[PDB]
């Protein structure tokens, strides 16, 4: 049985921290945090407590065998000072799938959300309201076994911390495309937001920077499929081989993290009904022929941190490939950003937004 | 610039745990002290041996969000002469440093860590058991500890070592063979991945699969890879097959280090011993489920086993591939090679035979 928002225990801080004045993504934390413990007696009571360190047994399964998963989502403060979470239900859904994959304890998704709402409420004033700013919400679930056996955890901790953030802005990025690097494999766990999928990318992101690129384009398979950009899903807006203009993104076949922003761009594009929206594999072969025949209009990544990130260059086989994204407006990118902004900041009412 | 064992600070415990009287359960009982070394912008702090205690981590610790974590596992053995010795610890130190570099964690001096570890075991020497088939399991860990959510090279890290007295990994010991679930739906690692490093991230995803092995009546997972169902590893152990190969030659084969195999210290040791004996062909080559099925059908398999620090040499008697229960005749064949490896390792490990492989504490 899940923990209950009704059972929440609140402990306000004695010394509130001084709010910020140029925020650096994920370094500034708010006064409070959520924490819920799990053990053989099930879930304890959730609590909002002052932001404080974790105390873990040195054998903690979180640190030895990566019994760890996370989420990332944003709360936005509208003009009316009202704070809203964007599509949080989908993050709860994904978090639970991640939990099950790692044999971590199940929880009630609406209970956790209410606990998160309550936490954001307590820290409302940390939510910035300046243009392009938001509150980043980082839920985490970790195993906490005090023994070295690789086994289903009998102890777990669920916590949530909050960071006020600005951008991460609408400047295009260059990508290193090198098939030697493989982010995920069919039958793997690339489709879950597990900490173990990110650690190994640090070295690869460094190679990208040495080779004068800003992000990694993760290729998969012998046909060099374009899967993801850094921690973002990848979209290509082009006139396809059959002469039809379309928005394509790779399908959810196991090596793709099902992004919330990704699904939202699909939803928006489908709703407008102005061009084909498809989920289909994208190979470098197709991209090169499309670039050579001038069929490519825009390439970009989607994710919570950047929202929509234009791509202007891919360094593939030591040879730079120009992506004409910015030369094409980037119309679709700008259209996506505008509607998302209007929705997120409450300019248009929308079922996608959850009020705090 | 590494930490130095010369700078070790020792803080003895004021609350020593009662030692075990009852069977040792692997990795559940810990000794009185731990090694702890912190790294940051100033480089490595001073190493310390300190009472066994909890870690204090920032809630944004990159160790918990992006799996900036690696570990090791090695054993100290107490011989008849009551001398405690580590088995080939240099290789573990080598492997740990490789893991660290893969995760952009701070480099250290392998010989300095080894000395610090020696010093720590010396402090808890009375925790080292000496009954037959017992040892002290040593667990070094290195973790990133950046207090920020950026996926980046950490500027803070924590190196620690804890110790566990142990008996056998499986109840019964490496006498009783194990059954394996071999289903291609599960992949432990992939070429271009990080399965060849001892990174926490490789183990988390196996828990669910090990549950499925149990559900289907097996004890461990036989990890298969590729279109041709290559046998890669057994649980957290390397896999060995002793058979008469298709070309009629008696051989010991284990999968090659092509990226999906963790290079086990015991594995290397078994290759080394078997190569030294010069009595049969010893090779590193892929092994497919097709080749095994046929070899078993033609009665060419002698022994199949796992190797690794926790189990040492673990015999296999059954493999459930899809719905076909394959009997593996390891036990009906002695298991002569398994027994020979186990006897030789014991002689070396318990100092019955002085050896360049043992490192005295
Ligand atoms: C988090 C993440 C995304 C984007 O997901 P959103 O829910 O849109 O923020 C894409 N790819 C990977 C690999 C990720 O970890
Ligand atoms: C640790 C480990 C082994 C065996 O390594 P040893 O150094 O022999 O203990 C084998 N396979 C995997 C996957 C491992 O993690
Ligand atoms: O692109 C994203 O927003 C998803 C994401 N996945 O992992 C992250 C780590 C830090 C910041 C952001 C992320
Ligand atoms: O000793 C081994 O077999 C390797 C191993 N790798 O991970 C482990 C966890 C617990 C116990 C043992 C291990
Ligand atoms: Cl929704
Ligand atoms: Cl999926
Ligand atoms: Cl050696
Ligand atoms: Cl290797």
């Amino acid at each position: 049985s899940s923990f209950k928002a009704a059972d929440l225990q609140l402990e306000m801080t004695q010394k509130p921290h001084k709010k910020p004045g140029p925020l650096v993504f994920g370094k500034t934390f708010t006064d409070h945090m959520l924490m819920v413990e799990w053990n053989d007696k099930g879930w304890g009571q959730p609590r909002i407590q002052p932001f404080q360190n974790l105390t873990l047994h040195p054998a903690s399964s979180s640190l030895h065998y990566s019994l760890q998963l996370f989420e990332g989502m944003k709360a936005f403060k509208g003009k009316d000072q009202q704070v809203r979470l964007f599509r949080p239900w989908l993050n709860m859904d994904r978090m639970l799938r991640s939990a099950m994959r790692l044999c971590l304890p199940s929880f009630d998704k609406l209970e956790l959300l209410e606990c998160i709402r309550r936490l954001i409420e307590v820290d409302k004033d940390w939510v910035p309201d300046a243009a392009g700013t938001s509150l980043y919400v980082r839920p985490v679930l970790i195993g906490n076994e005090p023994s070295l056996g690789v086994s289903q955890p009998t102890r777990a901790l669920l916590f949530v911390i909050l960071c006020p953030v600005g951008a991460y802005s609408v400047t295009p990025v260059s990508l290193l495309a090198d098939p030697a690097f493989i982010r995920a494999w069919v039958g793997g766990v690339g489709n879950y937001k597990l900490g173990g999928n990110y650690g190994p990318t640090v070295l690869v992101q460094q190679e990208a920077l040495k080779r004068g690129c800003e992000q990694v384009l993760w290729l998969y398979g012998p046909d060099h499929q374009l899967t993801e950009v850094g921690t973002m899903n990848i979209f290509v807006y082009w006139t396809h081989e059959d002469g039809v203009l379309e928005l394509v993104t790779p399908p959810l076949n196991g090596v793709i993290l099902p992004g919330v922003v990704r699904q939202s761009l699909l939803d928006m594009a489908q709703t407008w009904g102005e061009f084909r929206v498809v989920e289909r594999t994208i190979t470098m072969k197709q991209l090169l022929r499309a670039l050579e025949e001038g069929r490519v209009r825009e390439v970009f990544g989607s994710g919570t941190a950047c929202q929509v990130c234009p791509v202007h260059r891919i360094l593939y086989k030591d040879r730079n490939l120009h992506i004409p994204t910015m030369e094409n407006g980037p119309e679709l990118i700008l259209r996506f950003q505008k509607e998302l902004k209007e929705i997120q900041y409450g300019i248009r009412a929308h079922e996608w937004m959850f009020p705090v």
